[PDB]
């Protein structure tokens, strides 16, 4: 996918760049290579870096409070971006926008996790925060997100929902609440299917701080908001 | 799959809908029913109906000259739209802000179609013009329009690009000329190719009048724009 | 290999189903039995049968006013049909919508004579031929071409048309409730057609074995 | 049915092949085409063929000599396969090894009046019959008990049996011809009761109640 | 595989050689040759044969008392072995010895047969008594036919598997630790804890020689019982 | 498995590959032929051989100090890897990766089942994660715990709090790695840093080896 995950837990995975692990989203490509340096390449051109090079079988990793160490075998971090944050469990993203930013702690979820089959042979999954910055940065009807047997959508009843292979497995409960709605996610991290006339039938309802937040359909099933940009590259 | 195409061509199809076939968009669905009636649901509730019933296997089809009748079992049309154009070929789509619509004469075909898979387990593909909320209406980087193995790219390196399963099949070759690009369709129908900076790297060219057009990543592997529109309930 | 011709003898095979012989679609198998039973099959998972099972060497043969019969190791009929109608040539069609069938005057074909095959109708399917569309039986098939013509071919060669042809790109061909065969247009005009018709009813278009069309009219029974 | 027979008195059917038709082991296929090419294609992908397309109105039909001809609208063959030998009754089978045959002579019956054949001790095959182990036709079958004895049985009863009934023995049939009834170390249990020159045999179960040796060799491909 | 049956029933075939028809240990191949010839080859070498050779359509073809014929045509007796047992179920097996050899009657069987699947695509099946291997096995350390392979655990458990449950066991778990089961030169399946001992058995026992113990197509675990003839 | 174990006389069985025998991880395949060569399979499709084949009675042993070496009916040496290190156990095993290879000696012993370490995977263990043997099991559970058991019966712990992992050094050592990078425990022993292989025994044991000999 473009996305890393924290590492906790339960079960989203990467949990980890081992040596020519990459990440990728059309042209954005951020591998950890050979040689210890973590580098984000654009087509091929050098565009980020930690320049920790000469060295191996570093591993890229990153840590529950924020950071993204790189260690070492010995475990002996080369580098770290050192910011931090708060406990709970965070995500790193590639974006549209050629960055790559941790976001956390979470902030809502929707409690979908399911164990199994889980895939992604491609593609398409985060709602982007009304970030104006890189897109989607929200959902109309007949519009989507997508993970793999696993997609969120936009009804055409209001309601948000979640199918998993054909099957309705969570959904918002609007469903004739309303006409044109669409799902936006609030500068806040909070997660809003509003109406046609501008109105709140559903609401994640937990904000934070205003800063730019990410909502993420896990590999397992799980939604998810995450709600820092703690650290980032340009 | 949420259009029909009218009488011409290049195999994408229905070229019909018969008989208890409907036409499905999320929850709405115009469905060819039972009775010779050719009716809009969103599901229960009734949105329009042509209210020609109580016959037998009347099929619905749609022109050239762009009207879209219910026709008889022997031929005999129980129903018109009334309107009528150019000569062409029209798509007829149930959209999103619920309704129906035309468009039609076509306007600039890729040039890159296929009679092999063309398939749909179940959705995706039309672009929309600019308006009511009917959308995609641009699209972005990471974003595409997909039909089956087929699919539209909006590249990070500025370029459109149509997979045909995983394989660069037709390409608009504007790679690195721009880093944040769209492909927006305009209000004349031409598609283009816009970099950052609303400057436009690629541009379909042709257009017409302003009004409402739509661009179909056909079933053939075609990528194709038509624009008139010409009919709605 | 699913249609069985009666009787009326030209060229088109089968006339009877012999005992251990069948009409194939598959999945749908419909066979002759070694003990009298003249059966239906779905993959396997009998669905309908003549429960005649009780003689030998029993045949299906299919009349000539088309009542389909089935007839002991000494001609007496212990299962029939059952209606029967006007008296030249018909069809027991099995068709890709699992019913057994039947259709039949002859009514109206090419005069040019010596699996793919069937155009149903206007009710199952094709129910529309096309253009690159087609009917093939082996040498022989009935396409619509392009030139919005409709030609017969036998071994790549022209032996019954249309002759309509410039005329068109829009054409595809249907054939009607009434009997109607008609090349019809990008816009829905008339550009060519059979000519007359019969009753409102289900009705097929058969490509046979003898270079020929046959559409075959009113209908006489169904399973 | 993948055989087709002599022009036979005794029915027992296909005894021509027409004209859209084709006899088919499937994966193989043999059909009649319409230009008078009589074809095996493997799938699509033809193997063989008269080379005959070309005549009239055709049709495949087999002689009282294990003749195959193939013939016009106008009676004429076209082709006409070879060897003619006896004359009684053969078989043109398209068999499991692809090729197409003609056995011929005639050789036991027993009398009583898809899966069928049981080939030989050549080389193609059930060569041989076992126990729940039995060629079936239609309520037809030749089932080989563990008991010992030879049925027949049209549907739940028996019409012909081998009047022996031992625990491990096999049907098959020798390549001079008799059935055989063998056993476990290597008896004799049975015989067919006679035989004749050296070669190819065949043996089908079939549409007139009765097991038949044809006993042959006398054209392939 | 490598092995042929006795042509008594049930399951389980080879019940013949047929005609270009052998049996395989990577590199060993005993075919019935084209011309009547039963031949052994390690590679291309005449390692050893019936030299029988001239005539057609032979069946190798092995008996009820094992004798091993080379069957006529018309089911005249072109070669036979020679010797001749006693009746039951027999097995002639092609070995890392080098060697086509046949055991039998049998002695002691699972009880566990079943027709359906009866598989293969390679190798690896029987057990051989003690001095050409497993003349033993460990735990980690097992045998397999296909959909079926049996082996042996920590526990010290002899245990069956159909695809991945269980069918057949010795019923033995810490009962020890050694565990390994190995086929006595008596035909006794002894599994035994790492102090030597036996915990589970196979009953019978006769003549010393050498047996076998195989993992049949058919689920069966049998073991026969003899060692009459060798090349 | 497709670990193969040294002389060394205590319960892990393979001492020996002997002649229809062999070893395989699902496509790969090597075994000891009946031509006296050792070879290996990738499905069908002959990839990596001895070419000793023409001497016989042959087997595959692996040599006390870590040489393997392939023998005639006859005690005699067909092939030897070439290089052997210093002493007791060794393993030589047919990876994830398809090269074939060395790992020795023992370091650590607690007194699909292997781990490998930095560079083919398992590279590590979770709670929830397992090596699994037959009666027995190494996991890594959220407690954070890293037992052993065997038949769900616990024989051996750390004795370790929440989501910690498991891992294996940069030379050598065990790990008990604190969501945060910290060590909630460890092994204790280093060793010249190279390519390690932990491996659940068949004898209750699990064992490290390292430093690291020849490959493919």
């Amino acid at each position: 996918n473009n996305i890393l995950f924290g590492l906790s837990h339960e079960g989203s995975h990467p949990q980890t760049l081992h040596a020519a692990q990459s990440l990728e989203l059309s042209s954005f490509r951020f591998t950890m290579q050979s040689d210890c340096n973590l580098v984000l390449f654009d087509s091929d051109v050098r565009v980020w870096a930690s320049n920790t090079a000469g060295a191996t079988g570093c591993r890229a990793v990153l840590q529950s409070d924020g950071l993204l160490v790189i260690l070492t075998a010995q475990n002996t971090i080369r580098w770290s971006s050192g910011t931090k944050g708060s406990i709970g469990n965070y995500v790193l993203v590639l974006q549209p926008d050629r960055t790559v930013t941790i976001y956390g702690p979470g902030l809502w979820d929707s409690g979908t996790s399911n164990k199994g089959s889980v895939v992604v042979a491609n593609n398409g999954n985060s709602i982007l925060y009304s970030t104006q910055g890189n897109h989607p940065q929200t959902l109309h009807a007949t519009q989507s997100l997508q993970l793999s047997p696993y997609r969120l959508s936009m009804e055409t009843d209001c309601n948000l929902v979640l199918f998993d292979r054909d099957d309705r497995v969570w959904s918002t409960n609007t469903a004739g609440k309303g006409t044109g709605c669409r799902a936006v996610l609030q500068p806040n991290g909070r997660m809003d299917v509003l109406t046609n006339q501008n109105i709140a039938v559903w609401t994640s309802g937990n904000s934070r701080s205003a800063g730019r937040y990410v909502f993420v359909l896990q590999p397992d099933r799980n939604l998810a908001i995450y709600g820092g940009a703690l650290w980032t590259t340009g």
